[PDB]
């Protein structure tokens, strides 16, 4: 006789109808169980708002029409059926761009008595929404949401097949040496309601990606902070002589092409460029206000040029400015002046980059 | 005894079949409405003129067949069936090109009275008119179409399911702060062009947000053009000025490679503003040439002549107008490096002008 | 009469049903033989987290349905089939994380009395855990797992089909040339359980691989040891008060540089800066504190300020640790000593680049 | 229309169609190479856009309804000639079938980025049948054997790659059992204009301006702050360098190596202009040296082929004067270089 496999696959499947909901009376919800186990983030696109993630996604249904007994089938407890063949529930992903190039599995397990299970691993292209405010410190919270797309709560709900403290804290099979280290994966349920009694059934879960800064840390920050801290030392070369025109050329010369490639390597959003990202136009700035003053003063050592004029403003601003810091060598105190008020300007700025940098990381380690 | 929904799945198709429009007055056409409502768009690309969105697209219909009375069928008043089997209308996208991995929903819902409703998200391609001329500030208009793939109007009229006002302003679920903002979708319905498809087109027009792109590349810009200006006149001609001038080149050299990377290639070319990124790339080359030449001859001191004396004349009567040996070509090189000054302060002008003209439009819209 | 060679399908494929695991009892399990060959990597990619693979790889197993002797046609002794009508072990990379358009091979091949063969081109994206600190002489480790889902050991068992010694020598097919040279490939079985009282079975392969460090180490090696080389003599040779400080700002400028061409290279990773990114930042470092000194000490206190001493702090260290192991005067004596300790441990530093890049090389070249 | 139904009932999708069994068959294919799109240049793979087309005689069918039929061949059967370095992808009356696609092929190849940017490569593509191939499996190539095919294709884009010759040789293999196989060898000029203004034109100008630096007096401080900014300069060019070039076994393209050849010897020529700088009256030390090895420098200033401070000025200016000849000499090999290079991208 043909063996028992075949004969229950028959028994089951030669009547078999998919697409009816697979329950008897049909005022009785099916219930929907599912879990999903992080594995990587493949990326977080914030241009594009794309978390692309992939996961390891399982369901569990109970279906009354794959009911037997295995006494008369030589005592087979499970089988394999092909995914196909069977009734499968609604469930997509809302916030879902792509299928993803997901590894198919073309089976579903089967038990006696009637239980389903499925699994399956989804190379989710999420859609999400991303804050670069902070950077590199960014702790980020992005969504994953489950909703039968068709069925009602009535006909589809859904649940949780592991307890919600142990969803939580899953991170067993995670690859944690990405960039991104999973802080959480966080489940949380609504009946979301459309109308007056067409309540759907959705399933949310909240996924915590907390950024490593560490390299961003070192390549990022520790250069702009030293160029930073030294370009405030060259205030400390003597006014516009030699040195210090030289040294700010220089300064410039190399900070400029810094910071190109700086601005292209921070992301940027319609939200905002990052918080430390108007540190550096600032930077750019004052590096300009830098160079220009040094071009008047160099003038005025220079050539016989601006000790020829006067200075037609009001010498009112001199001891207006001295009062809140506190012809050619009246020309001079005009640039000293200025040279200090510009140190007091970057000194007050580096102050509030490092304070801002010490801000970020506080919030980001006290996530 | 049978469960209910299977005795009516059984009579819903037992007789049914896919050769027959929904309807028994087989002259009359079936009436499908339409809806969309866009969720993001994930690339505009110049390289294949090609638009890729992602949309809700809905459809509905009544089928004449799937008529039941609840009250027999044990008062189920819906049901769900499986896409394969029920007819469905052969609504074709035109301006298409790929269907993408679209996550299908393998059925559709009916009800009482045959009343169907098929809702499956699309991850359209579609083509369009990319005049990226205008980046990184460039408004864009692109047609996303719908058609009868061979039923006449006769067979198959499409219709909105809902006024145009909700399908303009219902933007509700578009996944927002990316590149492109979803400025509006318009529907508009004319004949396909006796026997005609009632064809529609519902036209996605998207605009480019310039903040992603302001210190990705214009700050740079502004920054390198500034630094260039500042850089111009401080140095003394003969102070070995080089040095910056070609250290400066390198620094646009490394900033023209960041900006090929960004700066989209279209068919036309690249966009305006690389325009006065070769402007400027032309004229710091041009000022290093100068200066490497006049060094030369500074320092030859040698040379056979004291002038061009053929051109300055010229060099006096208009340059220095408008605007031992050695030093009356270093005054030559002095006047030459002045006007050339003059031209980069014009160019980084109308570099500024215009940028702020296309931004005076792209908000305009 | 010649379209009677279809018998040999018809006769097959009415009864065929890809549902069943095609066994003669269930209690017997099945069993399934793997060859994997190699075809270039095609890169590694997103350096923290991910490889990318191109493999030429077999199943074979015994079929008990697809049974027939030659003698029902002419003596026809195998047959090819599609894949659309056979059952097929669904045997999955574990490690997948995408899966990718490869000619995908509709057919597979059976012979008579129902040995079964299938051959497949097949492209392999794989999450793995990666040295980049030791960059660029690195000598990753990656692994290949296979595993039928749900299947367990009493459903599906695998098996190399050549001997472990041919695998792991069999390298006929990989075209040598590209940035990564692959090294060994090592093929390990074991098994684990996760959702079953029993277990699964697993077949792992463990891919070995060596970036050829001829592009990277002319790049960033070769300049790097010319301007640590330039500083060693700019820090001995240009006198103290001289115009040192454009010279160690334009070299600290190109350590951001590298800092940046690394960067650039190796995208954020947990590890945050291969070994030798970090002697960029401690020449960073020093630049950065050698300069202040300098131009504090010599370019105030010598040149411009008065004869100011800060006599006990200085004599004491001088008296107690540099008279062992060695007013404005002394300022100028103080900074020549400053500038040899700077020396002496600026030295010491480019020796420890030294013995790492050639520790580097030493473990690369012994792999 | 109609007449398809029977058709298709009556022979099936996924069997080899012939009239007679151990009968071979045969099946002939024709390429586009259609929109080359981007040599990912890391020498492993050549994305390309061909576009590809099927002929064969052998669908076994032949012929109701009124003489062309279009089903699409997701319904019938389909040779299995594939590409070998294959990464990331109408019928007529008389029995003869006809099949258009277009293939994304990645592909695998040599690449032979050593005159770069004037690269030329020469680059594969191979048609093979692998599995249901039949043993005496031939494959048959449309229009004249390197006809037709080999010149005036559609040259459908020139974005980054030119491209040129294609030719047809096809080929029969026996690994012990016997495989039958068309091969087709493509070859693509790089188009240098983005690189050679990019790069080339950067580079040159670094060798013209350290060539213009050994124009100021060798003792001068101005030569140190010359040095310095083009070292900067240098230092910043090493970005141009590391993202233009492609990584590569050989380590680095020809144009690559005077990089680094330039860095060296300007970074040798700080260190002279550093000791000279030192050596000067004020604070030389009177640095005393045993004559022998001086003398030998020294005497080079004849054999081509403050008094006592100026013999150290003496050295400095022999050893500027022979790094100058040394740094020129490279100049010229350099430029030759480029002219070879052009001239031979040029000729293919």
């Amino acid at each position: 006789t043909q063996p028992a496999l075949l004969r229950l696959s028959d028994h089951l499947l030669a009547n078999y109808k998919k697409g009816v909901r697979p329950v008897r009376d049909w005022r009785k919800p099916t219930t929907v169980s599912i879990d999903v186990i992080m594995y990587a983030i493949l990326n977080v696109d914030e241009k594009n708002q794309v978390l692309t993630t992939y996961i390891w996604y399982r369901q569990y249904w109970t279906d009354e029409f794959l009911q037997w007994t295995p006494e008369d089938f030589d005592n087979v407890t499970k089988l394999s059926i092909p995914t196909d063949s069977i009734w499968v529930p609604d469930i997509l992903i809302n916030e879902f761009v792509d299928v993803g190039k997901s590894p198919n599995i073309p089976y579903v397990y089967v038990h006696h008595r009637g239980e389903v299970q499925n699994y399956k691993p989804l190379q989710l292209v999420t859609a999400c929404s991303l804050d670069i405010y902070n950077f590199p410190f960014d702790v980020q919270n992005c969504s994953l949401t489950f909703t039968s797309w068709l069925h009602t709560i009535q006909d589809i709900n859904i649940t949780l097949w592991r307890s919600p403290e142990e969803v939580r804290s899953d991170k067993s099979i995670f690859i944690n040496q990405g960039e991104w280290e999973l802080l959480e994966v966080f489940p949380q349920f609504k009946e979301f309601s459309i109308d007056i009694s067409n309540s759907y059934a959705e399933m949310k879960f909240y996924v915590i990606i907390r950024r490593r800064p560490l390299f961003y840390a070192v390549s990022l920050l520790l250069p702009s902070i030293f160029l930073m801290v030294v370009d405030i030392v060259g205030f400390c070369l003597p006014p516009d002589s030699g040195e210090r025109v030289s040294f700010k050329i220089t300064l410039l010369l190399g900070y400029s092409v810094f910071l190109i490639i700086v601005s292209d390597t921070l992301p940027a959003t319609a939200i905002g460029t990052p918080l430390i990202g108007v540190y550096f136009v600032v930077c750019m700035a004052l590096l300009v206000i830098s160079l220009a003053e040094t071009i008047f003063i160099v003038r005025l050592v220079h050539k016989q040029d601006l000790q020829r004029p006067v200075p037609d403003w009001l010498r009112h601003l001199v001891l207006d400015r001295i009062a809140w810091i506190l012809v050619a060598r009246d020309w001079l105190r005009v640039g000293y002046v200025l040279d200090r008020l510009l140190f007091r300007i970057y000194l007050l700025a580096v102050l509030a980059y490092s304070i801002t940098l010490v801000t970020l990381w506080s919030i980001w380690h006290s996530s």
